[PDB]
């Protein structure tokens, strides 16, 4: 079929759907064209071996105000993650200690080093900000030193530097600390409101949506009706100063005034542009890449850790699994754990056989919470790296030096072509809240233009 | 058209063509499918305002034995870049000094610092090698420190550091030194035979091809006749354990036992694979990127610098133009300069208007060679970044950390899909010679079974 719209939107993830919804609200007509047999992108709720799981993005923090309004507008409610009782910390030397409150139970030197670093990171984030971190006069020096090297320049305490890295490198950017810059650590902190917010799992991992995060996309898409096309990878964008024509599988053709690429940046060159994008985009898009993380799901007869006085939360920068949390579904009698295996530790697990990998990850949940972690009734690993329409998790970031070099260009339109995804967001960078903000910002930009 | 072939080859650059050439000798049949209206890829000879220029790759060094051997087989000869008389050095203090001989005319202390850093890089390259630098016991620590931070650790002398950087960062990888690892520097050095080989423009930039480097591809492609398809971007590869179908524009459909992707790695995902490549390829390919450099060409009625006793060679790590060389065509009476503006300096020139960029570049050329450099008869800038089928220059390298993490996987086949370009080569990495070696290494693999 051939259609005529004011805006063609490539990608029916939360970012494209939020842009579509805002455009519709303002009276513009839209078509959203999606590759997969479903909407939601990196958010997805599925049933595996009888257990309902969130395969992707799921948590809402209190600074995610754009996602919180959108939830309210769609009739969706939240619930809080279980946090009663003791958390577990595993030290660099391998000592396992139960604790409550909000510092790790390390020796005092380490604790004071961590506090000081948290404070320095909060300070940098408040000064530099998430809107245009590259523009600050401190930015050049921060963007040309790796986060690993910057931590070495700040502190002699190995354990403190490893735990600070746990929160940014394994915990957010899903890349090793030697491979992105101090500035990129600052941006990640600023985007979430402060580094202290990313440190406190009670803040950044506070709530979930009743019915799952994918419902945010599913409900936006339901309201768009026949203007959403599924099973339709977009292959070609033909453009000029006044116009873009978008071509997709199934003989789909959309003639639009503007196009929104609502896809992560590592995937822009999956589409052919006629004429080609300018040199600056050709170069910039090469320097953007997704991290890699395994999101592990483990379902048990009950949340057994709660009988032992444990919250289910566990941190260990030297473990294969660096984080574990209670991920029990709203009103479920069965318990579910969630755990994360990050970057180079993920590659290492994927090189083991499926059997050996499972055994290694369950051994590690057992190190945190006890030998009952070893007996789930359902076990599943989210595998976003294999998915050709994602190719990693959670989200994309520049290589080292790319944030200062290309950051000012990452949202600029090219003629009628706009860009919108969480991976180029300011507040809410990498999160559904960022996807939502960017979709709304791109919509408002198009509306003013037209 | 639909055709059957033993091997379908995507890309008619030197790597694809060298592979097709080797495959035919064994009696395997081939189709070589090429996006552009020409062969050669990053090699290309063109005529701008009536003056002939090598828009891309052009120089041959004595360690480039796969290339040299191929030139002989194709009946092509070489000539040497003019090098008589004095070179020019521009110091960090902006001081300009004519010199000859094998080191920069700096003070003795800076000279000792440079020498020590060159010996250190030679030693690392000799221990580590180009074949699998990631497997060496020193590899992890070299690959997690940037080259800039490694230089800072080795030497406190900023002029000596910037000068070593000139040869590797602006001069090869065309990325700034804070963005790639020490191990990647060591690779670049091992791949050319040593770091000293890259410091000596009389080695790395020794010879050119009579008739132009593009002739290497042109001749190879001529011998293949109707098995080369031009103006045919490949869009899809459908594959299983025993075979592939390759689909290109113009309704080309090639059914084959093996496919070679003879394209730089930042372009692999311009193609759809059915079923998708595995996760490890999905990830690795995102971590590969081309550098950026403006190859500047300036043509004058004579090689005027030779009249002032200058070789045409100039170096200055702080200039916008960090290098200038005599690039006079074989038996032309007109003189031609070649010059390079690398990485973030290229981004900054591209941000000015064309007129202001040209004046800024020619001002810098004038500082090396005199006010005559500012009145060329023909001026041209190679723009590979704008080409959708290249998108940068000279070649691709990992981001920081990628070489150790992914290196061992960069040549591995996926089922019947093989990978062959200069950007994944061992010896000859990033150069025509590496493209030839990889093309021949891939063909030998497929041939042997
Ligand atoms: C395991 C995991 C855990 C995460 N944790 C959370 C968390 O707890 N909280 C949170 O808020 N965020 C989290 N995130 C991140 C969050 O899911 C993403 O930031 C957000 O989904 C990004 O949305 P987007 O619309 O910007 O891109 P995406 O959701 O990736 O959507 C892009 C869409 O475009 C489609 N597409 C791509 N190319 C084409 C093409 N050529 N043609 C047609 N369609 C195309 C894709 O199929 C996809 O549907 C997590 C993600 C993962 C994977
Ligand atoms: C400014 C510049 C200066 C250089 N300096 C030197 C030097 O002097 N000496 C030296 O040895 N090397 C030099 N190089 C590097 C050298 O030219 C490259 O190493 C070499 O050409 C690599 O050859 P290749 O076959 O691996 O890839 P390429 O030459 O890039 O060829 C790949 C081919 O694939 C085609 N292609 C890509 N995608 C598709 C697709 N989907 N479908 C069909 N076709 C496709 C492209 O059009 C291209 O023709 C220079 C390069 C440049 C750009």
């Amino acid at each position: 079929p051939t259609l005529q719209r004011d805006v063609a939107i490539v990608g029916a993830g939360p970012s494209g759907l939020a842009a579509a919804t805002a455009l519709r609200k303002a009276g513009l007509s839209v078509a959203v064209i999606e590759a997969r047999d479903r909407v939601g992108g990196r958010t997805w709720t599925d049933t595996i071996d009888g257990a309902v799981l969130e395969i992707g993005g799921q948590w809402v923090s209190p600074d995610q105000t754009a996602l919180i309004s959108l939830l309210d507008e769609l009739g969706l409610k939240t619930f809080e993650r279980y946090r009663e009782g003791e958390s577990v910390y595993i030290s660099s030397a391998g000592e396992r200690t139960r604790y409550t409150g909000d510092s790790f139970p390390t020796n005092e030197t380490t604790k004071k080093e961590m506090d000081r670093l948290i404070d320095e990171m909060d300070d940098l984030a408040a000064q530099i900000g998430a809107e245009e971190p590259w523009a600050h006069p401190l930015a050049r020096d921060l963007d040309t030193v790796s986060f690993k090297q910057w931590l070495i320049n700040q502190s002699d305490d190995a354990e403190a530097r490893d735990n600070i890295g746990l929160f940014i490198a394994g915990g957010m950017l899903t890349k090793p600390a030697h491979s992105f810059s101090a500035l990129q650590a600052v941006l990640m902190a600023a985007s979430a409101g402060s580094f202290s917010h990313l440190v406190d799992e009670d803040f950044i991992l506070d709530k979930r949506v009743i019915g799952g995060m994918q419902q945010v996309s599913i409900r936006m898409a339901e309201a768009l009706g026949d203007d959403v096309f599924l099973n339709a990878p977009v292959r070609t964008v033909k453009w000029n100063e006044s116009g873009a024509t978008v071509l997709a599988d199934g003989d789909i053709r959309v003639e639009a005034s503007r196009v929104i690429l609502a896809v992560p940046p590592n995937l822009y060159s999956r589409i052919s542009y006629d004429p080609p994008l300018p040199r600056r985009q050709h170069q910039m898009h090469q320097h953007q890449s997704l991290g890699l993380v395994i999101k592990v799901h483990a379902v048990y007869e009950t949340p057994f850790w709660r009988e032992d006085g444990l919250s289910g939360t566990g941190f260990g920068a030297s473990e294969v699994v660096q984080e574990v949390y209670d991920n029990t579904n709203h009103e479920d009698d069965r318990g579910t754990l969630v755990a994360f295996v990050s970057d180079e530790k993920a590659d290492a697990m994927f090189e083991l056989s499926a059997e050996e990998r499972k055994a290694t990850i369950l051994a590690s949940l057992a190190r945190y919470l006890g030998p009952k972690a070893e007996e789930p009734v359902v076990y599943y690993e989210s595998d976003w790296g294999s998915e050709e329409w994602t190719r990693g998790a959670y989200a994309a970031s520049f290589d080292l030096g790319g944030l200062h070099r290309y950051g000012a260009d990452s949202r600029t339109p090219v003629g009628p072509i706009h860009f919108s995804c969480s991976d180029i967001a300011a507040e809410g960078y990498q999160h559904v809240d960022g996807a939502v903000r960017m979709g709304q910002r791109t919509a408002a930009d198009i509306i003013a233009r037209s």
